[PDB]
């Protein structure tokens, strides 16, 4: 059994030929599908879209902790846009549910290692104004062997624009930040790092920081640790808005009493809420947290290297160039 399409590289069109084929993922979008190529015997995801931004943004990406756009074709009476993916075999969802059921948390040094490979890959979208808008452990997959993080599903990412207005019910709503609650349509690239700053906590916590019952519910949950909004952080994150009010529950207290206090302060960081208050992609990187990872000793806990952690490019350094001193150690 096999599937022949025309497909053009991720140009010049080409026969592209490939076998067991299976249906791996559902969403609104469509279908993800997990095949076999014939010439390589490489494993692809293949995401089927029924009928804009994606492709275009998908083509122009190429970094290490992106998922690898190998082809794209349209086909089946309807139009699908196929993007063929290069397969990697888990996200941190599963990963953390796994941990999460067996009322184990994490260890540390994976909830380092993604974090930083999650903010490199935001640094290097955000230095091209492309905004994701859906981060969320689900669009983080995963190599368990290598521990090697790929961002993924580009299908709700837009290159934001300075003037021109934004849908403000957007991203996952745990992952939701507060600006967009409130309804702002003038938000930027700092939505991410909210929504990063979510995967963080719940990593260290073993559940979602915020489990909003409706996207109005949502801000109440962030009320709930943060506490009320002040007038301020309001024109801040919506300044056309014109919430119970309580205070601030201690950060310390979010977590299990053995948390480490470089996570905690991280946390504190992303989850702000004044937007532009909240750490940039590069900044979080170079947070103490990410210590061990500098570290020429380190390893993971199966013995083998790290994954290539410093190897930055004068693209992903542009927000701060001075800042590769402190990011990139002295052995590297
Ligand atoms: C919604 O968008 C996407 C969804 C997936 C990918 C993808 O790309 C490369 N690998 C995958 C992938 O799904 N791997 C399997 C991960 C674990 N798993 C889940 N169910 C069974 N196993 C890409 C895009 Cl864009």
């Amino acid at each position: 059994k096999v599937t022949t399409v025309v497909a053009t590289p991720g140009d010049r069109p080409q026969e592209v030929s490939y076998t067991d084929t299976k249906v791996i993922g559902n969403g609104s979008f469509g279908v993800v599908y997990q095949a076999k190529l014939c010439d390589s015997g490489e494993l692809v995801a293949i995401k089927k879209v029924l009928q804009n931004r994606e492709l275009q943004i998908m083509r122009k990406l190429d970094h290490c902790n992106i998922v690898r756009l190998r082809y794209f074709f349209y086909s089946s009476d309807e139009v699908y846009l196929n993007l063929v993916l290069d397969y990697v075999p888990e996200t941190v969802y599963r990963v953390a549910r796994h941990y999460s059921r067996a009322k184990q948390t994490l260890p540390v040094i994976y909830v380092k290692l993604y974090m930083y490979q999650l903010f490199r890959s935001l640094a290097y979208i955000h230095s091209f104004g492309i905004c994701h808008r859906d981060i969320k452990p689900q669009n983080l997959l995963l190599d368990p062997d290598t521990a090697v993080l790929k961002l993924c599903d580009f299908g709700s990412a837009k290159q934001l624009v300075r003037g021109e207005p934004n849908v403000s019910y957007i991203c996952s709503r745990y992952y939701r930040a507060p600006e967009l609650i409130f309804g702002a349509t003038d938000y930027t690239s700092s939505i991410d790092v909210w929504s990063a700053g979510c995967v963080l906590a719940e990593l260290l916590l073993g559940q979602p920081i915020f489990p909003g019952d409706s996207g109005v519910d949502q801000l109440v949950e962030i009320i709930k640790v943060l506490g009320t909004p002040t007038r301020e952080q309001i024109r801040e994150m919506n300044p056309n808005y014109t919430f119970p009010q309580i205070k601030a529950h201690p950060w310390t207290k979010v977590f299990r009493p053995r948390t480490p206090p470089e996570a905690i302060a991280l946390c504190s960081r992303l989850l702000e809420y004044t937007p532009t208050a909240r750490l940039t992609p590069l900044e979080a990187c170079a947070h103490s947290f990410f210590d061990e990872l500098r570290d020429p000793n380190v390893k993971l806990p199966n013995g083998r290297d790290t994954p290539a952690l410093f190897n930055f490019t004068t693209q992903e350094l542009s927000s701060n160039p001075p800042l590769a001193t402190i990011l990139i150690p002295p052995h590297a």
